[PDB]
């Protein structure tokens, strides 16, 4: 087969439909459910996966106990089959780790761990299921990626990374590898402050990632990358409707070199499709809680520092735990555009639910239509009880 | 490969052989096994599988509390393979949902999904396991499909809607896909006065489907589609041999253009066979619950509104717990002729077996033979008791 | 492919090597193994596997109370890895019922199952994993055919089936199946006075059955088919080495055309390699109930009616529990020769060991070796008190 | 495809990277997850997999009780996917036995399993899944091999095993198969006093095994064979840098052609690459027990009797158990070089925690970096207070 080639434009966003949903933590009630965070979606020409970094050890077993930790020897990336929980005996393993990325290309998939300790991590680059290159900790301090999956043009991969602080100036790189071997890296340009969580799609034929401005923004970072030149440009939302989390209200005038302020030392992975007019962005509905979600149409949100909300969808409701949310499409699905698609992390357990000692979280997904479909509300669906 | 055609008449049926039973509930009883309803079975043309709705939650999880349920957010189609039972680990999910159809046009399968809220339902077409078309509600009162397999012709794949008063008169549409893509969609012509969850065959080379009149009718709807022309047509079963559930005693005389009255609001999904001379009807065996299953031979049932049972084979006895009905052919096998199929639904739990809190299945199903060979009684064989 | 030929002999049988071993009731003490029983082992081109008779429930599931019942509507022929254990899982069905064979014709897998009550029971013969051909009973009493695969010549796939009396005589009839589809049958022919569950094995270019007599033999009845011509004959094994279970003691001279005397309405499935100085015949090492198992080497046991052992292989120790026994061979191997194999079925439970409720096997499996390999016996393993 | 061909050299080792790692142990607490020990990694030119003798129980089932016995009927060779865990539904069965290798040639696996009493064991010579020869014990005294895998040349491979006293001179020999046959046989040569579980690799286009003196040596065996010769040498390693376990403090000396004294009848498993500059030793942090692995870079071990570390690697904490280790290496990989792997395997339970009454592991594996990364540490990382 072929390398894949960003030659299309994204599909005309009307709304969303509902994609993938696995209902882990209920299911995981009573069976060998893997422990999860992080998750995300990605897909071969032949086939969509879920993914997320394990925490090696089902849900019901006593190993769970402490599992809100990040970091741990125990965690790996793991893929299973669409729509189905991630279990013990399901999960494909591509690597070890609890920071990561994957992407097919076309011919192979390229995934990239990151694990060690704070000061001495390291990423591994698989592709073609073999450790191919690796790349050291260049700032010393938790180094990390973008925990969904990136986008490839004719064999080139583009992956952000960030090492250093999470509450000040880090050391951002946008490596580029073909076929799991080091092309490029560049120090992140632009105007950006601070880069953490990139979500990424491509559309012809350029790259596209909204981040995660962990210092002092509330507004989102977003890096444009060229796949061919293997350059690219940041900046944030220019939109008053900020997508970050925690964040404040929304101001008349939004930000397009700077951080919205307010907010400091936090922040959650999201995402955003910015297309002119065909421009979503997704957030959470609390500006104080990972809970609930909802997609918003706003016009230039990119460039348009007004730009408010002209339709909208909700897909969990605010009395429901969120978490992160990613961007992916499917590269390979037949039409003359790409569908875009994204999915929302559901977190049940700690901190938010602490009468369980576990952390885990289920996946709900979904994909535009080019219809104006009626909405309905994604929760977990798992009740908290019966772990007890 | 290529796109099937119906290019063959129904093998003769003299008597039915066991095909296929899973004893979900019986495994299930100390196994992930995943709580279902709504069951049926599709072939592809090298293999075929069991499918039905899960309730996203395995029996002996505490979620299958209240799983009598049947719309929820933690619902989906899975299939898995024959005769197995629907486990968390041997299940694919197909799409996301609480009413389906599936069928295989011989080169890829094509799902559909319907979900939402009953204002705001829509069913997303999967084809070759990706999303390719969205319908939304037109009647805004739960959108709703056949729960059992379609019949493709020459790619061309007919599809039985209901959106509207389970209660009263209802918008039913026929929809014409291929390759996901709607060609075309037509309103309910005929007699037929109510059409719910349409069984469905495929034989040189029209569409017959059987179907529920859940208003006034205990005579069954029949629905004729030509899958070339892309139209159709619909009346009753004329037999006397009522086949909905309940319903009243068998008359003298049936009805082929209006509902056979006795019992209101309320029905079961079944099906037919309709081959002049070689026509078999399935049924409850009670006239009042969803227990005992039987099939009889009705000459004519369709036209001769007369006709009454010239033979006839127990499939599960009027003792044991029964529930939905369908038809499927393998139209991939060896042979000049299809053999006709069809699955039982064996529901256990509430609300007839209420000591337990969930609600589930398991499924047999049969073939014909054009031999005449003895019958057994298939129950789903699980003990209640043994899940307090 | 091809239809395989039996066009080679059999290899030099000198001792016998371990080939396979599942552990099913150790490890189904804390896994979802299925209960089977009347296991055997059935090659493809390119894979062998283990097959048996589930009973439709786990072992630790309520459900296994009561499984030393033989007929239920819950059985099925299952297969599933060489020397993996059968679990709810790695489980694939290949038809319902409670009596069957199994084989490969070098294109595609023949399988056959029997179910139905006493008097009314049916055969359904599966090709391609297709339904082909049904055959119902002829003498209403338990049609049952050979519990272990059969072998194909050509495309040719001889059954040996009975219908009729346990303790008397009974209808056993030889069916010719070509993909599925009945060529010829034959009424039996010889003087084998009672036949039940054969063993067969094919080579250059005709096959051997070994057979229970239930009803007055101790020696084993002998079927010899010729595929090409599609003929029989029958006798027993002439030796004083007798094979049946429960059986007397060896005496000084055999039966040729007649049952030997002693116990009566009772045996056990077993089988022989007859290949003249090459002859080795399987039986338990008790002679009053299922337990231990030996091979012993036999010049001449077919005809010689004094012939005594020369050498023998402890399989299962007389303290341990054995059960049925049945050839197989993988006719794809390379070489200049068919390497003789069989299994034995190690049955735990009901009747012998009544602390537990249920009934189950595991299965241990050998090979022979042109080596003189050094022998150790083969128990199931589970430590009973366990499962209390 | 081809027979695999050994053309190339080792990458050089700047570092080890983390490659693979189960978490076994953690995962079976509340999973059905085998009972192992003995485990290694072996690649097919598409897949690499994780290998254990699996004791033919679950971890939480009550048979692991007595797991700490070496040889029975009920163990395995088992392999799994890569990093997972090695479980009762994913596990394949390679061979039966209580010591094995295995390693593909470019076109099939070859597998060699051992079973039998201690005085009249046997192995059983697979190749593409099929039993093809046999091997007698040549002294009566528990026959064994490599717990690791092996290498092919040109379809040649050679494998070593020993049949004798383990805290005496023992008989060993170094066979050479060829798709399962043996072309060849040879009784060891050279200086190496006493030969156990030897840990091999191949590089252009000899055959390096490190291998384990159980009698009086507490530095290691080295084999080095020519796979189209057939034929081999045997000396220790040289360094001072002595790599068995138990063993004495490094002295200033090692010892060439003769055991470096301390540490009587007992070892581990182990390995090394020797390669010039480019050679690593692996073994335990402490010199008294199973616990703690670190890499060390000693140029030229294998020669320089005066050898000391210039560089090293922390693989498992000296407070965490580890057990065997092996190498192996993906020759199927793309570069130019080979890229040296192993693979630590974490023993849990007894006789070091004799709460628990079983005995398990899990693994860790690594691979060569040409870069300098930060080195983790990792441990098993289950609580047994949770298994009591
Ligand atoms: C079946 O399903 C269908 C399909 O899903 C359902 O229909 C959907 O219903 C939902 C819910 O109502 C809609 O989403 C909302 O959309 C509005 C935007 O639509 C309105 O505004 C448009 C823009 O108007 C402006 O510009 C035009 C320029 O021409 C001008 O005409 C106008 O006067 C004004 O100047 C209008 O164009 C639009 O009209 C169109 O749509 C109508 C249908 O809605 C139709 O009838 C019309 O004919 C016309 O075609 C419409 O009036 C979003 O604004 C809204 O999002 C806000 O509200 C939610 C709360 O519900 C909140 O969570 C959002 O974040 C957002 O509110 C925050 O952001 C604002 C901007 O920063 C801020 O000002 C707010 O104060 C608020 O801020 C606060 O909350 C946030 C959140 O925590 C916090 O961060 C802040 O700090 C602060 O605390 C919804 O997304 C869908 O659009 C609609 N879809 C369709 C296809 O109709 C249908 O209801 C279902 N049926 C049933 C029976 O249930
Ligand atoms: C081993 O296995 C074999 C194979 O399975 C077993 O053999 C099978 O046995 C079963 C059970 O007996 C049979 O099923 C029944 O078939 C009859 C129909 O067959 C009879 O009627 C035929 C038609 O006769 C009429 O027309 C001809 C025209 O020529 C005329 O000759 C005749 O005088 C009359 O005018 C006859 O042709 C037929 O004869 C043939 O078959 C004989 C074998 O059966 C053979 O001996 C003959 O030589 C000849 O070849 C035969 O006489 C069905 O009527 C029946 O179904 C009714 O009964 C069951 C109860 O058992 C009920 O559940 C059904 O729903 C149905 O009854 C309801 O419907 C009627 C119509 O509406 C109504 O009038 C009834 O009052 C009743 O209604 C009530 O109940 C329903 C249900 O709840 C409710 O909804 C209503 O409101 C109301 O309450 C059976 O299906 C198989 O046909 C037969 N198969 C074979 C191959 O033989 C064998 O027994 C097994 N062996 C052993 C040892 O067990
Ligand atoms: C490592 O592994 C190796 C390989 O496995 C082990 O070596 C094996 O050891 C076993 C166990 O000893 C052997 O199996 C037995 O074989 C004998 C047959 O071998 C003997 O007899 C041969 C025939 O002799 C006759 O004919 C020749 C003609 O030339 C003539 O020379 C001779 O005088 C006599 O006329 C001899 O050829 C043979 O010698 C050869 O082998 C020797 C090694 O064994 C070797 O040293 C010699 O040099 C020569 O090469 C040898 O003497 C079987 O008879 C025996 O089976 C009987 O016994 C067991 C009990 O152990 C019983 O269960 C069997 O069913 C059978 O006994 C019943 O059947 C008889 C016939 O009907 C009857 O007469 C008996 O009374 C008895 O009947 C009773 O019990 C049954 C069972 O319940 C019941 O049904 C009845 O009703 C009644 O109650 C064994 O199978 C292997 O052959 C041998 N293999 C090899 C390769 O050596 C080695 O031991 C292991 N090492 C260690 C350290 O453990
Ligand atoms: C992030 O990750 C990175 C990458 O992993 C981390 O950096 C790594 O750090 C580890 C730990 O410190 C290092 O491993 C150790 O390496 C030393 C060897 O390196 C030293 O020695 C070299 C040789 O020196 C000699 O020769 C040269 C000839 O030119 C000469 O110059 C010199 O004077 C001397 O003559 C030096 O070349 C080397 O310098 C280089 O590296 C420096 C960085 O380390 C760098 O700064 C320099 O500029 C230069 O480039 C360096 O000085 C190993 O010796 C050591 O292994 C011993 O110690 C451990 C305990 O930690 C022990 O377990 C080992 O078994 C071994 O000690 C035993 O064996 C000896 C030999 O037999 C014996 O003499 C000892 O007494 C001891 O024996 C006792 O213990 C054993 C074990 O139980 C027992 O069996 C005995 O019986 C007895 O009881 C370590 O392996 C890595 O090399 C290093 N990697 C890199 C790339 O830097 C970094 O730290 C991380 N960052 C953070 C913040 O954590
Ligand atoms: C490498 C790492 O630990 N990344 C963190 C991430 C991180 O702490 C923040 O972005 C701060 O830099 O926060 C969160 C979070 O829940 O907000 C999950 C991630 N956990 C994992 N990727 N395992
Ligand atoms: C969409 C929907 O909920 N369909 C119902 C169906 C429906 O209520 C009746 O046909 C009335 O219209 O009844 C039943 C039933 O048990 O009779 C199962 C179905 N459940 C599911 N398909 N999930
Ligand atoms: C065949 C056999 O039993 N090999 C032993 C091995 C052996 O005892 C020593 O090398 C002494 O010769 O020791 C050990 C060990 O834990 O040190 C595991 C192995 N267990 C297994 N391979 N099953
Ligand atoms: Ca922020
Ligand atoms: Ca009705
Ligand atoms: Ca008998
Ligand atoms: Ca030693």
């Amino acid at each position: 087969r072929n390398f894949n080639n960003l030659t299309k434009g994204l599909c005309t966003i009307n709304s969303w439909h509902i994609y993938g949903k696995d209902n882990a933590v209920r299911i995981g009630e009573s069976s060998d459910v893997l422990v999860t965070r992080e998750p995300y979606v990605s897909c071969d020409p032949d086939e969509c996966r879920f993914y997320a970094l394990s925490q090696g050890t089902t849900i019901r077993g006593k190993h769970s106990n402490g599992t809100i930790h990040d970091r741990s020897q125990y965690r790996a990336l793991i893929s299973w089959p669409l729509s189905s929980p991630p279990t013990v005996y399901n999960s494909r393993v591509e690597c070890i780790g609890w920071s990561s990325t994957s992407c097919h290309d076309g011919k192979s998939r390229m995934s990239i761990c990151i694990s060690g300790p704070n000061n001495n991590a390291s990423a591994v680059v698989w592709y073609n299921r073999r450790p191919v290159a690796e790349i050291n900790t260049w700032a010393r301090n938790i180094l990390r990626t973008q925990e969904s999956e990136c986008v490839c043009h004719n064999g080139v991969c583009p992956v952000v990374f960030t090492d250093g602080s999470a509450t000040g100036p880090a050391d951002t790189r946008i490596y580029y590898f073909k076929e799991g071997k080091i092309l490029k890296w560049e120090s992140l340009t632009g105007t950006a402050k601070h880069i953490e969580e990139c979500s990424c799609y491509g559309e012809r034929t350029g790259i596209t990632c909204t981040c995660r401005d962990n210092w002092q923004g509330s507004n989102r970072p977003v890096i444009q990358i060229d796949p061919v030149a293997m350059t690219h440009t940041s900046q944030y939302i220019c939109s008053p409707v900020l997508t970050d989390n925690p964040r404040p209200n929304d101001p008349n005038i939004g930000k397009c070199n700077d951080p919205y302020p307010g907010n400091n030392n936090n922040g959650v992975k999201g995402f955003s499709y910015l297309d002119g007019a065909n421009t979503w962005l997704g957030r959470t509905i609390s500006t104080a809680s990972r809970s609930g979600y909802e997609m918003l149409k706003v016009p230039n949100a990119l460039t348009d520092d007004r730009s408010k909300p002209i339709q909208g969808q909700t897909i969990v409701l605010n009395a429901d735990w969120s978490g992160y949310s990613g961007s992916f499409m499917d590269y390979w699905a037949e039409g003359d555009c790409y569908r875009a698609c994204f999915y929302v992390e559901l977190i049940r357990g700690r901190p938010k639910e602490d009468k369980v000692w576990w952390t885990s979280n289920s996946i709900v997904s979904m994909c535009s239509s080019t219809e104006f479909l009626g909405q309905w509300n994604w929760p977990d669906g798992a009740k908290i009880e019966y772990f007890l």
